């Protein structure tokens, strides 16, 4: 189904998850550093990614409320880009999520992403917006 | 007939779009006529309007990364103003755009025209700004 | 000489890198509890050799008179050699330029030694933080 990846259970898979989002959002992308970790990681559910070891992809699950989840900080490593394990990730959080027992995400998702997030069945709604000087779009889907 | 709005894709049609720009811009709006016709005329994709056989409505087309465009040199003859042309030539524009493989639009638009643009659900962003003399601000949509 | 303010992002992020380097892999601070909501109202030194960053340390005011010194970082690198000593003599003169009369930490009870080689008391018990035992000390800034 979704081998690669899983569910963060312990702190050491945690902070895996904040290297990869500060190699990708901080240093590759200028979020500031100060800015990436916030106070919505304990009651966020990540996911994690390794190839051989070496943490390389993450997304956390923020929910909303009883129904809906956020999807969040969406990152593969450079080094491992371009090889279909951003699709895997997208779908381990989908399936994820359902599992938490969730029934809707909504994202809001660099523009750049929109035909990777489209071929996802996300949606666009609304109109875009800057965030960290990067546009955005909110893209929504139902979970299935 | 119905008016017609084709993409261009020869030079007589796009001298066409020129004859609209400089009527419009340059005589009409004081745009210097050195200024009017820029290094981008090849790179952006250009729609045509033609009304009993003649040139009366064009815009541009300019990609600026995958997913966004920015709409330029939005103009319709004085003489069919007023009538709902700039309102199928937008149409025309974001179709085009669509079809062409884009998500979204920017563009400057000329603050008398904000009420115009609204109309066609773009919505301001940023601050107001002088080019040529003529107030601008940024107005965006999401293509669909 | 060594030390300079904290002035931009960069050198922010440099402090933010041997924080991380020391606190949280050295010495076992959840990472997410390294950064907090003070970084924007505290006041950082960040010391450089080899053109990498070394130490770092952050002042932060509690009211007009006080400030709370935080942070206090050298890299292992680069400990046992003065930069420590050099680090807490550009605090407390920050600290007093930048209108301050009095200092308070919470030190980690080892380095109770180095402090009060600076003239820094003890003050009150024993605690723990993050594992760690910790004692308040004190200095007027002069
Ligand atoms: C509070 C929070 C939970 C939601 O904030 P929000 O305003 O409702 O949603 P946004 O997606 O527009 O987030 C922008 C905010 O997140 C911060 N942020 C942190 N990491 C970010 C990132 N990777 N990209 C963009 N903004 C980021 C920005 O500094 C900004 O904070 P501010 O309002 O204090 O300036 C925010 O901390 C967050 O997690 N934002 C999501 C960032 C992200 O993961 N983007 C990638 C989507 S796949
Ligand atoms: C967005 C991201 C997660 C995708 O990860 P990835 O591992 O490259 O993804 P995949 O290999 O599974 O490719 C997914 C799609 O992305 C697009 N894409 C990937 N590599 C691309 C490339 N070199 N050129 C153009 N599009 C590309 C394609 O649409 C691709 O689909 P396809 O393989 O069916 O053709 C990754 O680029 C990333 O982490 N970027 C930086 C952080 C970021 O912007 N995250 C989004 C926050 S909302
Ligand atoms: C370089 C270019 C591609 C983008 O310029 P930009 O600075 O990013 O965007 P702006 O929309 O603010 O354009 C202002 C520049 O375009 C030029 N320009 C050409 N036709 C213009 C017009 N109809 N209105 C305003 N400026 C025009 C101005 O002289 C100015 O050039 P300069 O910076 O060398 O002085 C520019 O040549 C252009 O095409 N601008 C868009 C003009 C336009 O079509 N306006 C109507 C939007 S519906
Ligand atoms: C701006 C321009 C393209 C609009 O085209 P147009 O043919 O006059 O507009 P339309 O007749 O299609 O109008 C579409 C709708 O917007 C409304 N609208 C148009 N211009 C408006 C204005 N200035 N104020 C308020 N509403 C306006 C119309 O009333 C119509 O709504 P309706 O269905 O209620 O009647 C045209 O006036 C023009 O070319 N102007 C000169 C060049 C220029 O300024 N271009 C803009 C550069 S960004
Ligand atoms: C809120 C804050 C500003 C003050 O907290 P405080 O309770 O008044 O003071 P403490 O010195 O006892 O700090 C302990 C808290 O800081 C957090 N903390 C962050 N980095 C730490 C560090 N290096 N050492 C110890 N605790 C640390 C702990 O998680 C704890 O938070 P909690 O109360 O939510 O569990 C705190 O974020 C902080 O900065 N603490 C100082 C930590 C530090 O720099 N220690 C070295 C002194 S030289
Ligand atoms: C504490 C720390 C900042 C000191 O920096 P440093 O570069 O090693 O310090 P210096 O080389 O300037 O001086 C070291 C001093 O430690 C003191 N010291 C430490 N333990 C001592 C002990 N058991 N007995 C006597 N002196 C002791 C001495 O006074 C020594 O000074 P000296 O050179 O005159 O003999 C550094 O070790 C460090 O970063 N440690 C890890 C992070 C940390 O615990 N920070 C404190 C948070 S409150
Ligand atoms: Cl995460
Ligand atoms: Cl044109
Ligand atoms: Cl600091």
């Amino acid at each position: 189904s979704n081998a690669m990846f899983s569910k963060v259970n312990n702190q050491k898979m945690l902070e895996d998850c904040f290297y990869i989002r500060k190699k990708v959002f901080v240093e590759e992308q200028g979020i500031p550093e100060e800015s990436e970790i916030d106070e919505y990681e304990s009651e966020s559910i990540h996911l994690i990614g390794y190839d051989n070891g070496q943490p390389v992809a993450t997304a956390r699950i923020r929910p909303i409320n009883e129904t809906t989840v956020k999807i969040e900080r969406v990152a593969v490593m450079k080094s491992h880009r371009g090889q279909g394990m951003g699709r895997m990730l997208m779908q381990a959080v989908e399936s994820l999520a359902k599992d938490e027992g969730f029934y809707v995400a909504t994202m809001n998702a660099q523009c750049h992403a929109i035909p990777f997030y489209e071929s996802l069945n996300f949606k666009m709604r609304g109109n875009i917006f800057l965030e960290e000087g990067i546009e955005h779009i909110e893209m929504t889907k139902k979970l299935t």
